[PDB]
Parts: structure tokens; C-alpha cells; sequence
């Protein structure tokens, strides 16, 4: 009926210098790589790009950095993109951060005819207050700072006003597509490709398989054809796998993972951070079913897959190749972060560089030293879900991690419920710390020295660990 | 995995008096009838319900009107429900109107943890200014009124602020579901069941088929299981078809429909309002192939099916059984109105009760006389899309439906680009009418006494008609 | 500091397209000498914010003759035919603003407040938009007013009003020094305080110039820092519009005598022109109530004796007036802060139309009566109890008491009590409840003289003051 | 003679039940209703909440309510020289919630004017917007309660703070004169918050220093119309308490900073001088340069200290020092004063500093734990358009750098400073970093670099001139 097929070169030739783009992809999962190369071939300059990340060294959007085609990047996470981080530090790229769920919802809103919407994410963080270093000069100093966000009260609580994002073009990748533009994605490579296809004026879409109209069930289309302007069928290539993890000294981490595992309960939908939170899922009791949720868009997330099941389309938040359990369900990034922001998870476990007696949490940033970005961290804590920090008690140089107020910039305000460590377990109660447990026959006087705040120690049982 | 399956009675038993429900379904399509029947049996009352429509006489929400179990209703369209329309008019039930796209997004936001957002829909209409009668006394007069909505400028355009809808419960109906909650819908019976399922505190799902965890493909799940708390498998029953339409005197309607069908250009994505705009679908030139969009969750809407193809899950905005073309796509009601509100439709044609030189349209009500509701009309007119109204020139009394200013409540101000009558074609330019085409072949002589206003007229031509 | 200048020298900087703010209520406080100078050097396409547009051959009104005005932003036209004529003919653009909003927005422009919230004008055409701000040259609509934003604070809805900062500000005062301190007399203060704060270059005509040191620091009303240029025009008499002095078929009197029974001891009240003002007279018992005037006075007395008349002491209806002992003056921002803040105990108005809803229409008839909101919108949108004194029916038999307002509304759900010659209704829960009937006139005739149903279950007879 | 609202001191106070929110007039002790606060101490209300600029001073005004622990919470801009007030905060008896002085004034006007909320650029990007200034302690020194955040919103290019209107159960004011139907007149800088305080109260009570008949006050000279006043009190004549009776009868780096800053003045400037080093630069103005000094407590045309006979408690500056006034000076209330400041009508603001940054940030109201006094008028004075010129010593006690990369102390304002003036050097803030302009004596350039705190531009550098 309706045909939108083009060659790779012709579809890309409209993109003028100064063009704003929206690109799907979580790491390399769902990255339109074949189109990013053709953009590089044509030599467009001063590009402004809204994308979850910036691909990686020599892949997807990452490849556009090579001949300095990027003016600005609006992202949530840098990742292992050395060119990007270097060009930002050396004053070649302007880097503006924005939390992952907001970024997805701003794209959706800009496609939905919704100019602005409220969210509790990044409230009280440096992102709302502004001042994060968006651009450097060539020699060392700060050239530009991010502008602040508007705040407003609904109920008792404070929310940020996020503006809609509308781009000149949109680049998406899909597993399948028909001639009239109906895209069908696969695994967690869906992510931003759905809201990315909505926010763009001219959306172009590469497909790993082309099919005729009729060959796709109308009941299975994730991105309907009205959205797509141009479909492209590049030569088939293997998607880059960052961390090819498979199923086949310093383990105070194991002790935290065993206490952390007693936070789980039958019927919980949980999100686990990288490191110790993920470890705690290994120590779950016998018939206690819990569903792990990966923010790139899945529930029913399993351990590393057997060799025979490794797929670039099925990875976790840390870009590690993952499997999935029976009763699984895939969803886009706007839905994924609606699910999170909506408080639909029961337990969110997370590492931390610094955790305050407030309930505050620090990891996101260290100004001009660590510049990874917020990722999905600010969305995971600012929602109403129960948040449990799992971290060591002190830094390796003896300083407390658990403090009164955060010296470091904040991931979220008044969010943390429990703080599990190798020595102790506190609960936050009324913006003030309560010592609930301590480790095997170790003392209350010890932990008191190792943390940088006073706490309630009026009912201290001994810490239990799962087998 | 998890097993959330229960009896019909035990899943409904926690619903107390005064409860708030979100209810899935469009007309009878996706109406959880089996659960509304059970809600009738245990006789709960003072019920506030959020749903697109109120079902039908003796089917769905409809059955809860029989014992006066409903206090308030929040709907977009009354539809064909005499019990409900009567109960509103004689003071028994309360009835607040909500634009359909606002209603789906308000539920989504409530699920998403977004407290508020902006939409241009319903700005300037009584629903922003407040003052639609929401309840009557028993004898005749007014009792309550709609509280106004807040407004706010982005660019130089004014937007309504819509608050999130979080309900005590959520009742949905899906075609297939597994035991850990994941739902898969069929046809245009999806609609509100997605956003409804995200917004309830305790959501409950009737399913036409139960499967084991593993039988649903992760990449076909329309509602992830995390959102679902209870799943019931009622005794199999037929979905009620309102109008069983199939492909197998004095109607001026054709004359206007044949002129309107010349607005259908090639490659256009169009939306057609119920009644007169839908009957220009016959006269699309043989070469031209448009894509019809139905607001209940379909692009690529076909003609009426043959007797063998008739499916209750495939219906239009008018609740008539419908076929689908190759390369068609289904979607939920939140997405459908993100598509419309975002200006992704090329053409939008609607009926009128009154139309004006100001660009206005009044097509949703006449007080205490005919109260159907806005439905999707307030979204379809407020977006960017070119609005073409198709109405007979004068009314059933003889008065002119074209006027200087609208007597009836406004569906949207400044929205109408062209008005197409059997006598003439008008075009609005700078808030003023301009006659472009005239018919077979009553000179301006006749047309000027049939319009309720004076208009510019220089470049006059004849009115052509399609085959 | 010394900012004294010639009349011409101060005005000469005003280019075409300049935005002005101009003080004055009616003619009192209206800088006629400076406006006349703007006429002589003939600036084109001006935008002017002011309480009104002066009068035919006085104040801002003198600038309509050569069509030097593009856009007026006022609360009240008054007795200005040129302005009313030119608006309708399509020469002048006219955006209405409630008087209390216009002053506080000038105050806000001066005070560095970008916007503020106000219950005034909520639900009216001035919030929603749609008022004809400009006609074309044939009586067709050219421009509608842009809407105001809204927002809930607590339970109720408020309009967001934007600051107004102008290129120029023209003020008039009775006294001033060379460094720019100003002192006004009587109700001729009004908008001169807030107008003086919102201009970038603010020029002041003074009736008397004095040295620095001669004005008491404690009796300055507009501080000198707000003043850039001071001018001393040749002495001239302020135009008195209605030179009022104290030297049968009257339904109007009967309404006033019933209305006078609404007054209690210790009440501060605002009464509109006409019948509300005529009730003051029949106040029973030896003195007890304070009359407020929106142009900047509490303790408004009756008309003065023939030799104690004063141009600077005039009321909202432009009439000359006396003041009682313990009376106090204030500017137009303070005046409507006082009103908007519920500090009045009673507000009595007239009406063109009143509804069972609680609605009031008394300000505008589209393309027919070009009068404007004035204070009326601010008075009906605050907490204060709002009584309507009006004729029951129109001359010609149509009911003024109706179910819903056909005409444009001054306030939504604002009226508490309606008083007519036939009847007295109270508005309870958004509907009409009949409480009194005059004479020995039956409930049957009123039922057919008013155009809505109502409760008639505890109807006394209407009392009246002597 | 219409209304009579006169009432005895004892009979006016009795209505104030436990838990009552009061709004009290006065700046420091100027315009403090003392005689009323004593009668409140007598009858003895507990758990009061009080809105005022200050909290008086020890044993004077709101100060006298701290003795019997009668205050639950204070909403103030300045702690002032009030020790009992201060300790109770740190020991954790009273709740202390700061509010910028111009916002507090305008919030009380807003309440009385029926304006539910208004926007203002003051305190945006300060700890007062973001939340987390310590509002109450426990008995040991840990935080119990923190200040909740303010909302923000963009008008034009820049961000503004939403400020909610203040309405109190009672309002307490002090006036030089009042008639029987409530019209008040004020004297000197003792007007200040009394005007906006008298408008925001449900029941407002007003101590006159002189009662007069209706007619006696000129209607044109009324500062607070009688409609606002519900009761009036005529206590025994008492002395308004002068904190610093100032009159005109180390190495001194302070004078070198002042003499440089006086060269920033210019004919026709209206200028505000902050407490400390900025005020002392008025001494060293060149004879031809005519300036008008503005005191934030309600005055333009502030003079030097008066001669011994001319001193009066009602004429005081921001530092509570007794002060004279020149020809063409004009008094005004505090809502008007901060309307004047916030409106950018000042041509030069000068301020002291605890810490100033290369960014353009200033921190001059708080160091958590030790010096907790509140913004005063500072946050308003840096958030207007007006040119900020900071005057400070180059280091502090214990030799640390007062010019820094970024402020570790809680900031008064963001990107506000245009010029820093010190005894060693004068800097400029350009685009977001520092520019060395002048250096005193012929002092070494590579001495000041690591004595300063950060790197800077140093291309076009002359020697620093001082005033005669
Ligand atoms: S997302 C899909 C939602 N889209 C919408 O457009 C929803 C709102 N639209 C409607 O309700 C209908 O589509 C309307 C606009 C009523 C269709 O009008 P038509 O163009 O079909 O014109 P008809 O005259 O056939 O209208 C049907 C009934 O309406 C009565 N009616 C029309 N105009 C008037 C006036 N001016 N005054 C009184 N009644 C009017 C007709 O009598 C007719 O009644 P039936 O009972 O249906 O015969
Ligand atoms: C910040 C402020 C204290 C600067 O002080 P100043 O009066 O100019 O005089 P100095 O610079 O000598 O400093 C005064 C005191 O602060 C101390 N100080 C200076 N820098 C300091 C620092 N980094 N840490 C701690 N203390 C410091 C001084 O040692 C001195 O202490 P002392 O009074 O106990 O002897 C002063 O501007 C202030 O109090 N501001 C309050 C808000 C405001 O601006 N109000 C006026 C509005 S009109
Ligand atoms: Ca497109
Ligand atoms: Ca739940
Ligand atoms: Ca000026
Ligand atoms: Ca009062």
C-alpha cells in the first residue's frame, strides 16, 4: 500500500549542518550504527544529539566524534566512550546531562503534543539547581554551565518541570520493519527507539529484516508506521557486545550480599544496581520468587546466559549479556521509567559513594573528576519505592561513607530507607539514623567510630545472613 | 513463576463502599463485563468510576446503574447508554466530562508517578473554564458544577494543566494472560486497558484465555505483569457487538461526502469522526490510498468485514465491526492520543452542531438536551492538524449551522480550517470567513441568506465532486 | 540632586512607539501640562497604560485629536467620547485591565516583581480572552485579548498578572523639590505613586517647586530616587468634571432605604455610583459608618459647601467631595490592596444583570457600551459581602434578575444579596432564596417579574430606614 | 469623632491564645512594640509563632519573650545582637526559619493585600531556595528540622522564587502617633515593617507614643490608614532603646579598603552600603561627588552620625547606629524599601564578605554552627540588577584565602559580584572568572597570587589609587 524504503545514502543527505538528532540505543543495544557511518561519510558538522548515551569508541554515535562532527550531546550516561569523555574535557564537545527517565519522557512528550510535565527526579540535585559544567574551553576553565530547572509543589512534595524535546531528525534501529514503516524491535534493544521515533520531524529507521505490508501482525507493532518517514535496509552486521558475560581476596562484598538477600520477599519486583545489589540475587532462599527489572526495558531478568544464548539484543543496565526467565516481558524506555517513577518496583538496591543521615545518597558525580552522568540512578531513588543502600562502611583510607550531610553532590534527596554494610544495618527514621543491627559479636562502640554521625542504638540485635 | 490467579468473587471482595475504579474498555470493546457483573452481585455503592465510556445498557459498567451503585462518573463519552444518560438528567448520578486524550494520559501519569502535565486540549472550552453541570437535583435544577482547570503559556500558546488519576482499583479485560500477570490484548479492545492497568492501586484483570508462564512471548506483552495484581478467568462469553456491520430515498449527506473526499491526498494519515465524515470513505479516488486512523487504537482501518471476517474486537469510533488493511497497526489509547495531540494526523474531519467564522466548532453538547460528551473531538481539534468540518448547511428547525459566534458550548476555538457544505465551501483566514467554492448551482443569491454571518467572496469557483 | 527642567526638554526624548504610564484618576492627578506638550511635539503611535484616558480636551484625551495613540491599557473609559469613538472606528486599540490589577502591575514593574496572583477577573472575559481589543474600519473584529494564566492556591483560582515596565512615566503632584521628592493632595495621588515607580525615565509636573530640605522627610509619598525629571508648568486650574456642592416616581429611593439597613456600626464600605451612594443618606441612627473610595480615601464625606470645593478631592464618580474627621488618604496600589485583601466590610454595587448563580454583569456590553471594569471586578472578587442594589425589571419589562448572565460578567459566584424595590433575594449554594417583599406586593407577581425560580418559604415583609 | 478603638494595654492582649501566630513590627529596636511584648510576658502565652525582621535584643521586645520560653518558632531575616535568641536556636528550644528581608516584607504585604503569592529573584540558588538550612536542633547538636524548599519559575531569561503570602492571627505595631479610629503616623526609620505588619494581621494592635483626636492628624500625612488597626494602646512614655549611640563630636588595612571603594562613587548615584567595611567608604568621598545613601530600613539621604543634641532613637541605619539626614531625604516603609532595592533603583550596592568567589558568588550570611545570623537585606541586594562591589580583607583570621575558586560557605547570591576590593588588590569578575585590575603600594604580583586563592587574568595591571 504505502512505501517508505530508501537507500542508505539518499535518506541521510537532508541532514544540514546544525541539525538536531534523536538517536535510539542503550549502549550499543538498539544503536543505529549503519546510519551513523553514512552520516560520517556525508560530513555534517555542528550536530546536536539527544541520545541515552553516545554509543562507544568506534561504534554508533561514537563514530561521529572521530572527525569532530558533534557540537552538543544531551545524554544520561557516557559509559566506556573514551573519545566522548576526552573531547568534553578538551573543550570540543558540549556535554549536557539529563536523567534517563526524564530524557525518555521528554522525547515522548515532544511526540505527544505535551510541552511540559512534572517529575520528582533530580529534585534538589545539581541538575535542578544547575551549574554542572556543560562546556570547557580549550585550556582548562569552565566555558558554560547548565541552566536550572523550575520546581513546583503537588501534594506536599516538590517536582521538576521537564520540557518537551523535538528534534529535526530521529535515528532508530529495529529487528523488523515493513514498507509502510511499522517497526518491530527485539529484546532490550528496543529501549529509546520508541520515544525517539516520536520526537523527530523526519524519523529515519534501519531494519535488520525488511518484510512486505501484511507480513507483520497489526497486534505486534511496537512503533506504528505513521511515525516513520524513511526505512533503510543496510547490509547485515553483528552488533557490538561490550561485555560478553556467560554462565558455564576481598569479599566483605559477599557478607553484604548475604544480608542484602534477607530484604527480598516472595512477589517483589526489584531493581538491582551494578555490583553488590546484583550479587545479593545469588543468595535468595529456596522458594522465594522475585522478579529483577533492568531499566533498559525488562522484567524477568535471569543470570548470564549459556554460550548458546548470548545475544546483543539481550543485555542488562551494565551492558552485560543476560538471559531471561519464564514469565518475562519487554518494554520501551518511556514505559520502563514510567514503571520506575511510578513506584511499581517494591525494592530498589543501590551502591553509594556517600550516604547521609538525611536519607540522601551520593554517587552520580564528583565535580570535574568523575563525569559518568546520572544514568537511571536519579529516577530509581526519587520515586516513592523503598530504597536500600548496600555499600562498604568506610573508604579504603578510613573515612566514613555514612555521614550527616553529603559533601559530594547528591543523586537524590531524602530517599534511602536502609543502609546495609559489612559491620551494620541502619534504618533512616525522620531524617535521622537508627542502628538496627551489627555484625557477629562485634561492638556498638566500633561502628560508632567508623561512621561520621550519632545514631539511635537503643535496640541492637545481631545481624543474620542467608546461606 | 508467580501465580496471581484467583476466583472472580475473591478478587472483587476488597472493593469497599465509596471506592474509586479505573475501568478499561471503549464502548463494549475491552469492557470487563464479567467483573462488573460480579461487582453488581456483591452490591457495593457510592462508586466513583474513571472510564472512557459507561459501557452499554445492561453490559459492563452499565449493569452497575441498575441498583444505583454509582455516585460519580468521569467519562469522555456517554455513548448509547440510556440508563446512564437518564440518571444524569434526573439527578441520581454525577457526571464530569474529560477529553479522551486527557483521560488516558491522566491515568498513564498516575501510573507513571507524573503528578501533572500540560495539554492544549480543551483550552477555551467550558471544561477549562469550569461550568458544565455535573449533577442535578431530583426535580430539575442544577446542584454541582465542574471546577475549572489551571492554564499556562509555553511559547505564546496556552495549555491546560491536567492532574494525575490514581484509583483504588483498576478493572481490565485482555484476550490472553499468563499466571504472573502479563497481558496480551487483541484488536481495538486494547484501548484504555493499558493506561487503566498502570493507574490502579490494586489492579485486577479478566482474561479470555489463561496460559502458563513461558507461553507468552516476552516481545509480544502489551501490559507487563508488575502492573497486574489479580487475574481472573471468567466463564467464556461473547463480547456484545453494538453494530454488526458487514460488506454484503432522501440523503443529502452524499453530496457533501463526495466534495470532502477530494481533501484525501496521497500518503495522508487521516482521522474521521462518526457519522458524516466516515461516509467519505466510499469516494477515495482509485489511485489515491489514504490510511484511516481510528481513535480507539488503529491505523489502517479497512471497510466493513464479510460475514466470515466479523470480529467483535475490531471496531471503530462508532462501535461498528471493521476489517483492517495490510500494514495496519494497533496501539493503546494513551499512544493513540499522543499521536493525535502531537499532530501526526494529516487530516481530521468531524461533524458539527454549530460552526463559526472565528474558526470555532461546537459538536459535543446542547444542555439538558443532548449529552454525548467530548470524546476525542477536543484532542483532534486542539492539535496542529488541519480540521475540515462536514455539516449540512441548515439544521432540523431551519436555522443556520454556520454562524458569527457559536450559541452552543465550544469544542475548540480557532480550530476549523475549512467548512464543507452541500451549498458552499468556506475557508477561515485571520478569524474571518472566506467563500471559495459554490455548488450546483445556487448562486451566492441563495447561500448568503442561509449563512448566519457575512463573508468575503472574490475567488469563487464551482464545487467539484468525486465519483 | 537637581532634576528641574523645561517642559519641552524633559518630553523631547519620547520617540514614536514609546510606552507610557500616566498617573491620574479622571482629571484629578492627570498631568495635563505634560500631555499638552506631547501633543505639540507630535509623537506618533504611543502605547499608554493609565487608569483612564483623561477627558475630551484634557489629560491623555488631548492626544486622540491628531491620532497619536495606538493602544490604551485602562480600567475605565469614563466621559471620553474621542476615545470611545476611535476604539469603535478602529483607530485605537483598547485592552481592558481591572483597576486593582493595573496599579499592582505598575507597582510590580517598579518593585522588580515579574508577576503576581490575584482573584480579580477570574471567570470573566478578561481572564478567558475574547474581548474586542481592536475593530477594523467597518465594525468587524480585528484583535481579541490574550488570555490570563490561572493557578489554584488553597481552594480557589487566581489570575497571573504580568509586570508592566514602561519607557516613560508621567506623574502630577501638588508639591516637589529639585531632587525629585513628591507630595500629592487629596485623591489626586491615586496612580501617581505606582506609575512613578514603573517608568525608566519618569517625568513629574509639580504645582509648586520647593528647595531640598523644605519637604519633611516623613511626609514624602513618592521618593526622589524614583524621579528622573521634574517640571514646573505655568499654573492652571484642574478640570472639575462634576462640580458638586451642598447648598416623584422614585423606586430608587425605596431601594436605598432598604439598602441603608445593611449598614452596621464600625463598617468600612465601598458603594458604587448611584443607589449604593444614595443609601448613605438614609443611614439610621447618629453616625457609625466609614465610606471608602477606590481613588484613595477612607472617610468620604458628603458634597462640600460652595467655597470649600477642591479639584484634588473627588470621588470614584468624578464628583467633588468633603472628608470627615479621622479620614485618611492612600495611593491606588494601597487602595486595591485594601479592597482585594477583604478589608472592606461591605461592597454595594449596581448591575445591568444579576444571576441566581451569584453572577454579576455591570461593566461591559460588547460593541455597544464601552465603559470597562474599573474597581468593580476587584471589589466583587475579594472576600467582602457584595450586595446589589438595582431596579427589579428593565424599563420595558425584561427581568434584570435571570438564571444565567447573557451579558459579559464582572464576577463569577460573587453576589450575596440582591435588593430591589419589589424584593430581596439571598444567594445560598449557587441559587436564589427570596427573603423579603415590599409594600403588600404578593409573591405571585415577583415570581413573574423575576426570571428564575426560588425558595419562598420564610418571606417577611421588607423594612426600610427613615 | 466617629470610631473609637482605644483600649487599655491589658485588655488588648488577653485574646492571644496559646499557639497564636503573631506579626511584629520594628527593625532591631526601631519601631519595636516593647510595652505590648511586656504585657504578653505578663499574661503568658506559650508556643507562639512570630514573624518579624528581627527578634529584638536581649530584654527588649520579642527579646523579652525568650526569657520564659514562650516562642515555638521565629520567622526572621536577622538574629541581630540577641544572645538569648541565638543560643536557644543552637541548644534546640526555638525553631529558626530565615526569610530574605524584602521577601518577608512583601510576603506580609501580599497577605494583607489578598495576593496569595508573588515571584521574586531573591535567594534563587541559595540554601533558602533549595532547602536544608538548619531550622531546629535536638538538645545535643544534631539536626531535627530543616527549611522546606521554595518553588521556582522562569519569566524571561531568568529564574524566580515563588513566595507565599503571610497572614497572622495577630499583628503588633508601634507608631509615633495615632488617632482614635486607628490612623497611624511614624517617625524616622522606625516605620520599617510596621506598615506591612499592620496589613497582614486579622486582629492588629498598635501602641502609639501619642494619642490624638480624630481630625488632629492631617488625612494627607497618614502612613497606615485606620481601617487596618483594630485596637490602639497608649502606654506610659518609655525610652526607645538605642543599641549604638553613635555621634559626631592594628595596622588598619580596613581604611585602605574603604579609600579605594570611595572612588567607585559618582555624581547622581543612589547607593546602599552594607554593615562594616562598605559604610566606612562614605567618609572618604571626594568633595565634588554627590551621592545619596540608602539605608534598607527605610531611608534615602542618610547623613553621618548626628551632633550630640540631634541624636534620636527613631533615626538609625542598618547597623542600628544613630544617624543624621540631609536636605531632600525621604522616609518610607520596608515593603517600599525592598521594592526600591529589588526594582534595581540603586546605582551601587556595596557589601562585606565571609567568602567571595572567582565565579561571582558571594557568601556573607552564614557559616553552619558558629555564625548563624541570617541574610538581613543581603540576598535582596545581590539579586537585583544593581552593581555589586564587594569590600573585604584578602585573608581571614588564621590566614586562609577569602577569595576562592568556589564558596564552601552557604552563598548569599549566585553570579552577583562585579568587583572585589581589598587592601592588596582590586579584581573584576568577567564572564565567570577573575581579572586582576589594581595592586596597592608597589606590592609583589607573585605574592598576591598564592595569597589570593585562585588563578586569574593579570595582563593590564596598574597600581591602586586611594582617595584624599
Ligand atoms: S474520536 C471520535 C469522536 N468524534 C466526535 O466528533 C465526537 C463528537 N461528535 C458527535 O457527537 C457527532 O459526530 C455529531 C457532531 C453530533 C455528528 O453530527 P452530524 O455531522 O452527523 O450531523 P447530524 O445532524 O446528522 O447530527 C446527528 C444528531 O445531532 C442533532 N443535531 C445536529 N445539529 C444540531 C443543531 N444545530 N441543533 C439541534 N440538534 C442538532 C440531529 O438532530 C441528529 O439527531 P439524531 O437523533 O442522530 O437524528
Ligand atoms: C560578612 C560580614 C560579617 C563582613 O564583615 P565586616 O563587618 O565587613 O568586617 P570584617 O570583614 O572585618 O569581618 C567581621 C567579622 O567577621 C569575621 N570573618 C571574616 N571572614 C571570616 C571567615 N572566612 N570565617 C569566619 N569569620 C570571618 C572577622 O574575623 C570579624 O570577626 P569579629 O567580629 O568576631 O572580630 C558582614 O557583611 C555581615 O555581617 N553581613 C550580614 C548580611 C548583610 O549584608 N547585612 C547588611 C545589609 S545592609
Ligand atoms: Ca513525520
Ligand atoms: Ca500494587
Ligand atoms: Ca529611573
Ligand atoms: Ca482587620
Amino acid at each position: 500500500g504505502l512505501d517508505k524504503v530508501m537507500s542508505l545514502s539518499s535518506a541521510v543527505q537532508d541532514i544540514k549542518n546544525g541539525a538536531t538528532l534523536a538517536v535510539g540505543g542503550f549502549g550499543t543495544g538498539g544503536m543505529p550504527h549503519a546510519i551513523m557511518q553514512e552520516i560520517k561519510k556525508m560530513g555534517v558538522r555542528d550536530l546536536i544529539i539527544y541520545s541515552d548515551g553516545a554509543g562507544v569508541d568506534g561504534y554508533g554515535i561514537g563514530v561521529l566524534f572521530e572527525n569532530k562532527q558533534i557540537n552538543k550531546m544531551i545524554v544520561s550516561y557516557v559509559g566506556n566512550n573514551k573519545i566522548f569523555a576526552r573531547q568534553y574535557l578538551e573543550g570540543d564537545v558540549e556535554l549536557e546531562f539529563c536523567p534517563q527517565g526524564s530524557l525518555a519522557e521528554r522525547m515522548r512528550a515532544g511526540g505527544a503534543g505535551i510541552p511540559a510535565f512534572y517529575t520528582p527526579t533530580a529534585v534538589g540535585t545539581v541538575l535542578q539547581t544547575g551549574g554542572q559544567i556543560t562546556k570547557y574551553d580549550k585550556n582548562g576553565g569552565v566555558l558554560k554551565e547548565s541552566t536550572p530547572r523550575e520546581t513546583r509543589f503537588f501534594g506536599g512534595r516538590l517536582y521538576c518541570l521537564e520540557n518537551a524535546i523535538k528534534t529535526d531528525f530521529s535515528i532508530v534501529k529495529a529487528w523488523k520493519g515493513d514498507r509502510c514503516g511499522n517497526l518491530v524491535f527485539r529484546g532490550t534493544a528496543r529501549n529509546f527507539n520508541v520515544p525517539v521515533g516520536q520526537c523527530g520531524q523526519t524519523v529515519i529507521a534501519e531494519v535488520e529484516n525488511l518484510v512486505e505490508n501484511g507480513d507483520i501482525d497489526p497486534d505486534e507493532v511496537h512503533l506504528p508506521g505513521v511515525y516513520v518517514d524513511r526505512v533503510v535496509v543496510p547490509e547485515r552486521y553483528q552488533t557490538l557486545i561490550e561485555h560478553r558475560t556467560v554462565t558455564r581476596g576481598e569479599e566483605v562484598r559477599q557478607r553484604i550480599a548475604r544480608r542484602a538477600a534477607l530484604e527480598f520477599a516472595n512477589g517483589m519486583y526489584v531493581n538491582l544496581g551494578i555490583g553488590i545489589p546484583t550479587e545479593s540475587s545469588n543468595y535468595i532462599p529456596a522458594g522465594v520468587n522475585v522478579v529483577l527489572q533492568s531499566e533498559n526495558g525488562l522484567i524477568g531478568m535471569g543470570p548470564f546466559p549459556t554460550e548458546d544464548k548470548v545475544d546483543a539484543d539481550w543485555i542488562n543496565a551494565g551492558k552485560q549479556t543476560i538471559s531471561h526467565l519464564a514469565g518475562s516481558a519487554l518494554f520501551d524506555s518511556a514505559t520502563s521509567f514510567a514503571m520506575i517513577r511510578g513506584g511499581h518496583m517494591d525494592l530498589t538496591m543501590l551502591g553509594a559513594l556517600e550516604v547521609a543521615a538525611n536519607g540522601d545518597l551520593a554517587n552520580f558525580m564528583i565535580p570535574g573528576k568523575l563525569v559518568k552522568g546520572p544514568g537511571g540512578a536519579m529516577d530509581l531513588v526519587s520515586c516513592g519505592t523503598r530504597v536500600v543502600v548496600t555499600t562498604t562502611h568506610c573508604n579504603k583510607n578510613g573515612d566514613p561513607k555514612i555521614v550527616e550531610r553529603c559533601r559530594l553532590p547528591v543523586t537524590g534527596k531524602h530517599c534511602v530507607c536502609r543502609i546495609i554494610t559489612e559491620y551494620a544495618v541502619f534504618d533512616v527514621v525522620d531524617g535521622r539514623l537508627v542502628l538496627k543491627e551489627i555484625a557477629e559479636d562485634t561492638t556498638v562502640d566500633q561502628v560508632k567510630k567508623l561512621t561520621g554521625v550519632g545514631f539511635d542504638a537503643d535496640n541492637v540485635i545481631t545481624m543474620p545472613l542467608a546461606p
